């Protein structure tokens, strides 16, 4: 019934049901989170990989007249991977936007329409053929969906220059719980703001985002300087709070915290000449010279900090990830200064059995520019870091431990971080805040409430009020969807 209320619209060979052939290498192609890929995982009964908008808006008036709840996909690295699996049996179907990866540059205007199937690689390397002077500020990782990405915000290298991924969008095209195609005019200022940083999944599907592209010199200097605890390693993490927030906007220097060492990670938006002089003056005791300085152009920077110097601008086109592993995934925000004192009792947790890696995002600058309520990203002003726990393993054996390290961790680190409530990041999710309850067909208020403060702190009840107006029957739903107040 389902199915042939969308061969109407949909090609057949666009469609993939449990018995078609390419069913099992449609679903797999794009589950980051190898711990999912289990026989134990609810798969959806149909994946829909739609061309044009026109195939989403089918999909979802098949959806409501047939009883069909919608999972959209597009990169896929959901860290609790809600775009392509449930936790619970029930009947959905995957609208998966791979093939929607058109980055369109408007050459006269810096700006771009970058469908949400396109993976940032995409985006990136777009923008580096059409200009060798413009940028965009999006993740590290090269095979991340905008659909999802965006949706939630969105951070990486140059978030102390530009902010967020979302804070850069002027306009949006996205097919509601009705099935209209809604752009920036149509949908409403809330419905807009929603989706600039609220999550995927809960305001319908976007199927494409215009985006202000922005200026980056021609020359980068990327540096990677790594220190050992009797290098003074403790010290030098204590100092970098108050540092590294308060740099120019031009420079941004992150921390990968393992095991006895902390690697200090930066992208200057600008020459070496420049940054010898800035460092000294600023961070002396990270002991920073001309050595260690890597000149190159932006677009060359982009495969750089995750791939190395192995990773060539095209590699950015590769649809799959160079990380694959199971994982476990948790995030906080930092807004006073852990003494050295405590440092020195974290860093014992990095020689525990099963630990991963901390890695550490300075904020300030222009992220710290946004007000609170302006997107619904409320990690602005006064935040000094992000912490993202991350742990990998091999097999379904292996799980206990490193699982359990990232729990025992959060728990330790409950005194220094954020309180009442404790932020969280929409994008690095995390189930263990939380799941909803649903009662009478409809995702409860309360029950949202509890992970929602986490990842939204005030900007929830204005997100669930927006719910209540777009789909008050709560058909766009999963275990962390936003509910609606009507
Ligand atoms: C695996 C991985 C994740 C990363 C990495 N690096 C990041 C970084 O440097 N900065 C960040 O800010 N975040 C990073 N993330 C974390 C997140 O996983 C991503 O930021 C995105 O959430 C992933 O997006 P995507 O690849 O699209 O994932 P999906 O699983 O397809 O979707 C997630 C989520 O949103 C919904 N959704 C997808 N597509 C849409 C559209 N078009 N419209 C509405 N909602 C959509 C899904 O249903 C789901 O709920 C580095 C690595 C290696
Ligand atoms: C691709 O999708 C677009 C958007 O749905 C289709 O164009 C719309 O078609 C409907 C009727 O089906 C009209 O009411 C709208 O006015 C059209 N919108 C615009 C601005 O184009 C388009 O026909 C689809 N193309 C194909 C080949 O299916
Ligand atoms: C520059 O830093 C390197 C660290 O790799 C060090 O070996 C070198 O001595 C420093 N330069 C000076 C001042 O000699």
């Amino acid at each position: 019934d389902f199915l042939t209320c969308l061969t109407k619209d949909i090609p057949p060979r666009q469609l993939y049901a449990k018995s078609s052939p390419a069913y099992a290498s449609v679903w797999s192609s794009t589950v980051r989170n190898i711990k999912f890929l289990s026989d134990k995982t609810v798969k959806p009964l149909y994946i829909i990989t739609p061309t044009n908008a026109s195939h989403i808006q089918a999909a979802v008036v098949c959806g409501r007249r047939h009883g069909m709840r919608i999972r959209v996909r597009s990169g896929g690295h959901d860290y609790e991977g809600l775009s392509y699996r449930s936790e619970k049996p029930e009947p959905f179907a995957v609208v998966d936007m791979n093939k929607m990866r058109a980055v369109s540059i408007d050459g006269k205007a810096a700006t771009a329409w970058v469908d949400s199937g396109a993976q940032l690689g995409d985006l990136y390397y777009g923008i580096a053929k059409a200009s060798p002077k413009l940028g965009f500020p999006a993740g590290v990782c090269t095979t991340i969906g905008v659909g999802g990405h965006f949706s939630g915000g969105g951070f990486g290298m140059l978030l102390r220059k530009y902010g967020t991924a979302a804070d850069n969008v002027i306009d949006a095209k996205v097919v509601d719980a009705q099935g209209r195609l809604l752009d920036r005019k149509a949908m409403g200022e809330d419905h807009f703001w929603a989706i600039r940083g609220g999550g995927g999944e809960s305001f319908g599907i976007v199927a494409s985002w215009q985006v202000k592209l922005l200026p980056v010199p021609p020359k980068v200097t990327v540096f990677q300087v790594h220190k050992g605890i009797k290098e003074g390693a403790i010290d030098l993490v204590t100092k970098w709070q108050t540092v590294a927030p308060a740099l120019p906007d031009d420079l941004m220097i992150r921390i990968m915290a393992m095991g006895q060492g902390a690697m200090f990670e930066a992208l200057y938006l600008g020459t070496c000449k420049d940054l010898v002089l800035l460092m000294t003056a600023r961070f002396p005791e990270l002991g920073m010279n001309a050595t260690h300085c890597k000149e190159m152009t932006w677009i060359e920077s982009v495969p750089y900090i995750p791939m190395g110097p192995k990773g060539t601008v095209r590699d950015l086109l590769n649809r799959t990830s160079n990380i694959k592993a199971f994982g476990k995934y948790k995030s906080d925000y930092v807004l006073e200064p852990i003494p050295k004192s405590d440092w020195e009792k974290i860093f014992t947790w990095l020689v525990k059995p099963g630990a991963g890696v901390m890695i550490m995002d300075p904020y300030g600058g222009g992220i710290a520019s946004v007000p609170e309520s302006a997107t619904p990203f409320p990690r602005r002003s006064g935040v000094l870091f992000n912490i993202q726990y991350v742990v990998y393993w091999f097999g379904e054996g292996a799980a206990a431990l490193p699982t359990q390290w990232t729990r025992d961790i959060y728990d330790f680190m409950t005194p220094y971080v954020s309180k009442n409530p404790r932020q969280a990041y929409v994008n690095y999710r995390d189930l263990d805040l939380g799941v909803n309850q649903v009662v009478g067909n409809v995702s409860t208020y309360a029950s949202g409430k509890v992970w929602g403060e986490k990842y939204f702190k005030g900007n929830f009840e204005r997100l669930a009020r927006t719910k209540g107006k777009i789909d008050p029957e709560d058909y766009f739903r999963n275990e962390q969807s936003i509910p609606p107040l009507l």
